[PDB]
């Protein structure tokens, strides 16, 4: 009853990848982080934004539209590109309609993030009610939307003018989306902006003392306020290069692809050092006293998973992202909610102002586990 067995464990070239998850599991647990999210809600109308204007908003539900739907969406949109899931799919298309047929709400650094998604979508069905929403959106951002000195987009939400700031998220939320309108559209002057918004970023944001970045700027006074290289901030920066890279599609060697990238890697070089045994990072990256927050730790998953998928940087650090992604598994609740999860951020005056937040279920943390987990999925192939 012998067998005849083939040796290949003990080589590295031969032996079938470890994988602490299965593709099945991993896509049920998407799914059930995905029903999560659409399901957040405030039935009692406790986090109500008011306006004086007589507005009054629900950030919470999913019938909202603030940059935490555009970013869902757009987990939701990578794992229907990958997969076909027609669920999927159809979660995204009736979120558009839905809004659309309600009216659209006012623009803003935050509100155009769903567009980034809503271009994907008009890419493949050519839905021609789409393109009137795609035009006017990005021409607010190009025209309308305010500029700091030296040109840069104001960081400008639905309740604060934030006169002569920028901040790190502006790049993810409004840049990107601008980008990818440019190039569907076939509109360069969207391209060359978001590039310069790029490079303005940078050069107000990133600390060369460490390659990490601080989360705002003041035009005015000309500092980063509190100076705090707080996590989830940090990790809009580790997502957007390398997407944005992506739809760029420069050449190698072009003095900018090839500026960007060093600029990613050495973020992720700096993020690599101070990543904790857990596979999280601390809040502030900086200070291993500060709390462990996982919704940072997921965007840092999917901006180095996407670096080394693209080669941006080195194959090495897929042991990083491995590390985060087993943190992240390991922190996803049954009902689908990522714990360990910090509550909104606003510009800090001084370091404890971080330190200090709460920790809470949010969107944004089922949002970013669905992006980092579907680029995960990508490994499996």
């Amino acid at each position: 009853n012998a067998m005849k067995v083939w040796p290949v464990k003990h080589s590295p070239l031969l032996r079938q990848p470890e994988r602490f998850i299965a593709r099945s599991e991993l896509q049920a647990l998407i799914r059930n982080v995905t029903q999560n999210l659409v399901n957040i809600k405030d039935e009692s109308g406790q986090f109500l934004l008011r306006l004086d204007d007589g507005r009054v908003i629900d950030t919470k539900g999913w019938a909202g539209w603030e940059w935490t739907h555009g970013v869902g969406l757009y987990g939701i949109y990578q794992y229907y590109q990958q997969t076909g899931d027609i669920e999927m799919r159809d979660i995204i298309d009736r979120w558009f309609a839905d809004r659309f047929a309600e009216g659209a709400t006012t623009k803003n650094v935050n509100t155009m993030a769903p567009f980034l998604t809503l271009a994907y979508r008009f890419e493949e069905t050519g839905r021609m009610a789409y393109l009137p929403w795609l035009e006017s959106w990005a021409e607010w951002a190009m025209h309308e939307m305010p500029r700091t000195e030296q040109g840069g987009m104001q960081h400008m939400t639905l309740a604060e003018e934030n006169h002569q700031q920028m901040w790190d998220d502006t790049l993810m939320m409004t840049v990107l989306p601008l980008a990818k309108i440019g190039k569907l559209l076939n509109r360069p002057q969207y391209v060359e902006e978001a590039t310069y918004q790029f490079l303005l970023h940078v050069q107000n944001l990133m600390d060369r003392e460490t390659g990490l970045w601080f989360h705002g700027w003041n035009y005015e006074g000309r500092h980063n306020f509190a100076r705090a290289r707080w996590a989830r901030g940090n990790s809009w920066l580790t997502m957007v290069i390398p997407d944005f890279l992506e739809l760029v599609d420069l050449p190698e060697g072009n003095a900018v692809r090839r500026y960007l990238i060093t600029v990613l890697d050495a973020q992720i070089a700096a993020l690599a050092e101070c990543q904790d045994d857990s596979g999280l990072w601390h809040t502030l990256l900086d200070d291993p006293h500060s709390y462990l927050e996982a919704s940072a730790t997921a965007g840092f998953a999917y901006g180095i998973l996407k670096a080394v998928r693209k080669r941006y940087v080195g194959q090495h650090y897929a042991g990083v992202a491995e590390k985060a992604i087993r943190g992240i598994v390991q922190n996803i609740s049954p009902q689908g909610e990522l714990l360990q999860t910090s509550f909104g951020t606003g510009m800090g005056s001084d370091l404890d102002f971080y330190r200090q937040i709460p920790l809470t279920s949010m969107p944004y943390g089922q949002a970013m586990a669905i992006l980092c987990l579907t680029e995960y999925l990508r490994k499996y192939f």
